[PDB]
């Protein structure tokens, strides 16, 4: 189900990852990536850019302290 495309900001966009990351939790602060420099991080993108969704999908954290 979910929604179409939207934009949500700091705290509010936590809900995006909250729905796509899921049972593991997301990290927000992605480390480096494969572009030899840094990469995007939360809020500047759903708050300042757009919520590309796939983003939030990848913001999730499987190797997280399970509960």
């Amino acid at each position: 189900a979910y929604r179409p495309s939207e934009t949500l900001c700091g705290g509010e966009l936590v809900d995006t990852l909250q729905f796509v990351c899921g049972d593991r939790g997301f990290y927000f602060s992605r480390p480096a990536s494969r572009v030899s420099r840094r990469s995007r991080g939360i809020v500047e993108e759903c708050c300042f850019r757009s919520c590309d969704l796939a983003l939030l999908e990848t913001y999730c954290a499987t190797p997280a302290k399970s509960e």
